[PDB]
């Protein structure tokens, strides 16, 4: 009867802000997660506002397109921001190249991590205005597949399942890179926690064919 | 070493094509499977066959974003109108009103399933352009939401898993239905496979949490 | 002080509806010029009615994304159904190769008619999902160039003063043609009101450089 | 016989780079306008590059739909980057509200200015992702229209005329005011140059009819 829906919250970085340095300044990770994640966490949650008003009755009619792309947006950019944070480790830490399933997949289905890595770097080098690259699963195949994402929610599509994502929206650089943000996509790659890519490969891997 | 993609197969009918009849047509079906789908099919294969000469070496460049937007363009086709006809079943079978988790999903979610059907067809009826309207399961939370998708792959994002899709292109109704969008939206309902909804829901509901 | 704003019209064909036949029909006609060029006119007026009642204090909010969005897409719906009807004529009086300025505006800048046929025909047929194919004039060069257009506000930017468009949404062939866009785009050739595409030419070859 | 395609040059900044300050910094300016503004005109030209090369033969086929695309967000880039600097002037210089016919313009499609300013200021403030808000001339009804594009070249569509243009990517301010959309589109009315406004639209108000 009574609709209440469940709200988005702002997962914590999963390290301190100036873990990333010095590839990615604590002041890109303050302005990104806790200015720019927490809006687009913000915006999910007013889309899901404007439903709730309406579904409950408050609100008597609603722009369902509107609401749909609001959101669609803002909920792309949570999700993919939180894979981007967890998706990075601590300059140490993090980085180098992929062993595991991930590392194996990744030489079967390009060749070579650094095939990959170019294509990859390529692929988020080459989002045209913002967005995003992914390296995802398709579960349909077993495949791996880059994508590209423009702003966080046109050119990509369902099913595939992220696995790594950059953040290529100007903001995940212009601190640090300016408008350089072919230097920033060579210098992420040092950040990569393929662990966390690897346990959400193996998960992926052991989803359920949901369509086909 | 040597990259070899799986490719996209056109899957079958889930039923004979004059199964949706009166509602969608034999000769709809014939056009929209065994056409479009199938041209999706072949697209996303033919980004694939370009990835693949590319990563091989036979050729020597690739424009990573128009290969990334086909790709990704033409799988949201396959796997969109995959799970459409899926959700359909022969007008004696399908229709009327979920039961199981489904059903009370809707009613917790929407509030009745009126109210959901309300809000869907009118996602359905108002998006802009080509797409499709969705009702997807949110890992992240457990909600229902419902999406729209402009193409097949814009406005959707990631994560979102689609339970139930209605394909509003002018081709899934423009033999039987000119341009009432409306029209055809209100009648497919009598066509949904809730079994299968309620499936694919279920799978959803056991899907680990990839990010979030 | 009371904004007053100037709404849309359906302008009439500019031939009978079966003026095109049996490239397209009178039914195609009448469905795509007073239904579907009607809906992006009413579209249009609709968001041209939430600004007014905005801006004249009737309204209190206005979601301005909302509004923008629905204004440009249905107003690009409007100018570009009034432009392509007005590129057609009567299979008879329409067709063949330009001559005048536009036929060797095309020489100069495609090499020949034919090669420009070909790529117009290719990227018409070539337009994902829905939109327009365009041959435009580029103020800032003098070059014709050729556009793109998804839905009728997608790809396509301003300045560029369009000169010829053809639809490739499905509803301007999929009566006459069913999913074959491309035998529709090549008999549309058959269509074209080069005199119509000379006249717009040369109104702007005769626009004032507005930017650059 | 042989195209020899015109291509884009970088016009100079309309005043030096240190003539927006405080409001937007010289270095802003550098970045903006000789790094990104000039990654568009380059864009533009490789696309136009790959079109002439497969129009005189030098490229077997061409990827229309992918040129265009390339063309045209790149050739928005340009043409929306050139008019945004023109519409600009020193923070002493511009500014202010508009008189002259723009400023009765204004006042007639919108109130006042301070309802357009508001209305205006809110199209800018809320592109989803990044682009622009313009207030552009509407030739077929004479009435000023308030767009949002999102990047260069989509949301936007053909025949309105851009009289002035606020760039909304996050590199039009990131440098001068972070995350701080909204307070970089409040200072910007302090650069506005009225005069360049009005000269556009007095132009625009003296364009013939192309379409309708
Ligand atoms: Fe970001
Ligand atoms: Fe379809
Ligand atoms: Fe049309
Ligand atoms: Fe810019």
């Amino acid at each position: 009867s009574v609709v209440s829906l469940k709200r988005y919250e702002l997962p914590p970085l999963p390290y301190n802000y100036d873990a990333l340095e010095p590839i990615i300044s604590a002041e890109t990770l303050r302005y990104h997660h806790d200015k720019h994640h927490l809006g687009y966490v913000n915006g999910a949650n007013a889309a899901l506002d404007k439903l709730e008003k309406y579904l409950n009755g408050q609100l008597t009619d609603i722009d369902v397109r509107a609401v749909s792309r609001d959101f669609e947006f803002n909920y792309g950019g949570h999700i993919l921001h939180t894979l981007y944070w967890l998706n990075m480790a601590p300059k140490g830490k993090g980085g180098g190249t992929p062993g595991g399933a991930i590392g194996d997949a990744i030489n079967k289905f390009f060749g070579s991590f650094d095939k990959f890595k170019k294509l990859f770097g390529d692929a988020a080098k080459n989002v045209e205005g913002v967005g995003w690259a992914i390296l995802a699963y398709d579960p349909v195949t077993g495949d791996l597949r880059i994508l590209q994402v423009e702003k966080h929610n046109n050119v990509v599509t369902t099913n595939l399942i992220p696995l790594l994502a950059v953040d290529v929206f100007e903001h995940a650089y212009y601190i640090d890179y300016r408008n350089d943000r072919a230097k920033y996509v060579d210098s992420w790659w040092d950040l990569i926690n393929w662990d966390d890519v690897e346990a959400r490969y193996q998960k992926a891997l052991n989803t359920p064919k949901l369509i086909l």
